[PDB]
């Protein structure tokens, strides 16, 4: 079996994409934020409290022939950057782009944090990491991905992500139309339950690429490209005005400014982030101080490559025995 939906950027910043999910019988349709940084598939439902739902389309489990309550467990996820959900656990069936996994794991949350409260655009996630990683207790289980692994005609998934456009999640082929010159694989690290990678190194702008190893993780529900201090550093002072800002959060940039663009490594091979990927815009309504799509990482604890550097390219996650990672140029 395969799949494939169409994702899209939330807003004109491409903050997040949502990719529309059927769950139960009959079908509820809600729009995902498909995280490859986590492991948890989680729904704004008709058990939230109601004071944080606004706007959000809600799964409601009664209304689904198909859902029943996972008895006795629960989840409780905190995100990297604060927010958070919980809540209790029903089975249903859930399909994507027309593949369809019967007993998911539909995580229903009674609570949510703020952010996610005051985002209406987004009714749930969808985590694409290592199953390893679901916070669901006392019994753990297995993400969408995993339980569709065996049927899919290849164990992979790919991301697609436009830069201020749609784009595409596919589940079980790679589109050979879909990028341009040939897919570079490297190896991946599932010992923190991410897909862990070391990219080879860095250029800035037109500059001469510095071979140096960058651990991080590819993540698709992490907005930004955090890297460390140095390369962020070596980013920025090639920018007029550019400086990292307590106050506001990290660097910012005036906004008459024309961004460089920034390169990685995979293997031999680069990906080119253009400078307006790099560009988000007024810190605040009206302001000529704009904020930078790269960041530090010090602090986090592990370095992001996020949706700035993943719409930048066509990205296999291989979910064979040994799992990999491909990028391909588009």
């Amino acid at each position: 079996s395969t799949g494939s939906a169409t994702t899209t950027p939330i807003d004109s910043l491409d903050d997040a994409y949502i990719t529309p999910v059927q769950i139960g019988t009959p079908a509820q349709t809600l729009n995902l934020d498909f995280d490859t940084g986590s492991s948890d598939l989680w729904v704004f439902s008709s058990e939230t409290t109601a004071s944080e739902v606004d706007g959000q389309t809600i799964y409601t489990p009664s209304k689904s022939t198909t859902a029943k309550l996972l008895s006795g467990a629960t989840w409780s996820i905190s995100y990297g950057d604060g927010s958070s959900s919980s809540g209790d656990v029903y089975t249903d069936t859930v399909s994507v782009g027309g593949l369809t996994v019967t007993g998911q794991a539909v995580e229903s949350a009674k609570k949510v944090s703020s952010s996610f409260t005051e985002d209406s655009t987004i009714d749930g996630l969808l985590g694409l990491a290592f199953s390893t990683l679901n916070t669901v207790s006392p019994t753990q289980q297995k993400t969408f991905f995993d339980n569709a692994k065996a049927s899919l005609d290849s164990p992979v998934f790919t991301a697609d992500l436009g830069y201020h456009a749609p784009g595409t999640y596919n589940f079980g082929f790679i589109d050979t139309t879909a990028y341009t010159g040939s897919i570079t694989y490297t190896a991946v690290s599932t010992k923190q339950g991410f897909w862990e990678w070391t990219s080879t190194g860095y250029a800035v702008g037109s500059g001469t690429f510095k071979s140096t190893s960058i651990d991080g993780i590819a993540d698709t529900g992490t907005t930004l490209l955090y890297l460390p201090a140095t390369v962020v550093s070596a980013y920025w002072a090639q920018v007029s005005g550019a400086k990292s800002s307590s106050s506001v959060g990290g660097y910012v940039f005036p906004c008459s400014a024309t961004l460089p663009s920034f390169t990685f490594g995979v293997g031999s091979a680069r990906i080119v982030i253009p400078g307006d990927y790099i560009d988000f815009g007024p810190i605040s309504t009206g302001s000529s101080s704009c904020f930078g799509g790269i960041q530090s990482s010090a602090g986090i604890g592990i370095n992001i490559f996020g949706d700035v550097a993943l719409k930048a390219a066509f990205v296999v996650f291989n979910g064979a025995t040994t799992p990999t990672l491909g990028f391909a140029s588009k």
